[PDB]
């Protein structure tokens, strides 16, 4: 019930019925079909078949897909055509869900930033800073001051998305009024996979160190968290909301480490003085029925 890392940490279980999330961003929509589905399936990165052989396992779960992108119509009919295919897959667009609660006008930070500097003795500002704080606040003339509209190329617009997604987590499905959601309650999370991340086995039942838990990728002797798999218990889970502050305040926060890896550094206050190996080990989203990090040993399906 209980574990420990700095103090006692309540390990939370998920109902199996707890939905898996898969998301693809697809910057060229083209270079696929316009009647088939706009999701990769190389030899080399086969993404559609995983996120399929995923939800043939966990049927009695849900399994979803998070997709944006100018796609043309038949594509939409193609994934259509997988809903009906397979209850089991609901797929998920960004224009349909609101993520206005989460966001913050680029204008706001900057200057909030500025001011803080900006009090402080000019010797112990930050001119460099200042000057690219100062810059950047002009160039927003354009009629667009949104941090979310700012994270739209291709690895910002679905890094901060897939962020969003999970701080929705459960509460997405039910957003989207994806139909054959009869499990699942509104303070129901997801659990993010990337679709290289091969579910050997149904995974059942879960347990995550304070209700949460994420993919470390450890190389050699250091351990790095990641944003590959994202476990959470209850949506808007604390940790994604203070790497969401860390975007609200931080200059050029990266969605990737800010957002999620540094977030949870504050959750459980790593204290730096603190072995990091551990506190990987203790939010390890540990899995053997799960093969993390295919492409690894094959391509990494982004050019950038
Ligand atoms: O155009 C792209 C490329 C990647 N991804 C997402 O990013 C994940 C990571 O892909 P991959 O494992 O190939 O990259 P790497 O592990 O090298 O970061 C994929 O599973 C997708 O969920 C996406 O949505 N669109
Ligand atoms: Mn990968």
């Amino acid at each position: 019930f209980t574990s420990f890392n700095g103090k006692d940490y309540p390990l939370c279980f998920l109902d199996e019925k707890t939905p898996l999330l898969f998301q693809w961003f697809e910057r060229n929509p083209a270079r696929f079909g316009k009647n088939d589905i706009p999701i990769i399936n190389t030899e080399k990165n086969p993404y559609l078949n995983n996120i399929i052989k995923a939800a043939t396992i966990e049927k009695e779960r849900l399994i979803g897909i998070f997709v944006d992108g100018d796609f043309f119509p038949g594509q939409k009919d193609a994934f259509s055509k997988l809903e009906y295919d397979y209850e089991n897959i609901k797929v998920i667009y960004r224009n349909d869900i609101d993520f206005s609660m989460y966001d913050k006008k680029l204008s706001e930070i900057y200057m909030e930033n500025i001011s803080k500097q900006e009090s402080m003795p000019e010797e112990k500002r930050d001119c460099h800073l200042l000057q690219l704080l100062k810059k950047e606040l002009s160039d927003i003339q354009e009629g667009n001051d949104s941090l979310i509209k700012s994270y739209l190329l291709g690895h910002g617009w679905f890094d901060f998305y897939r962020n969003m997604a999970m701080l929705k987590a459960g509460q997405l499905f039910l957003e989207a009024d994806k139909v054959g959601c009869y499990d699942l309650s509104t303070n129901s999370g997801c659990i993010y996979l990337d679709a290289d991340m091969i579910i050997t086995e149904k995974l059942g039942g879960i347990y995550i160190p304070d209700g949460i838990a994420v993919h470390v990728e450890r190389i050699d002797g250091r351990a790095s968290m990641e944003n590959g798999i994202i476990a959470v218990d209850r949506n808007n889970h604390p940790a994604l909301l203070a790497g969401l502050e860390i975007m609200h305040t931080k200059f050029d926060a990266d969605p990737y480490s800010d957002g999620v890896c540094n977030g949870i550094r504050k959750h459980f206050n790593y204290s730096l003085n603190e072995d990091y190996n551990s506190f990987c080990d203790f939010i390890e989203f540990k899995h053997d029925n799960i093969i993390m990090n295919t492409s690894q040993f094959t391509q990494s399906s982004w050019a950038r």
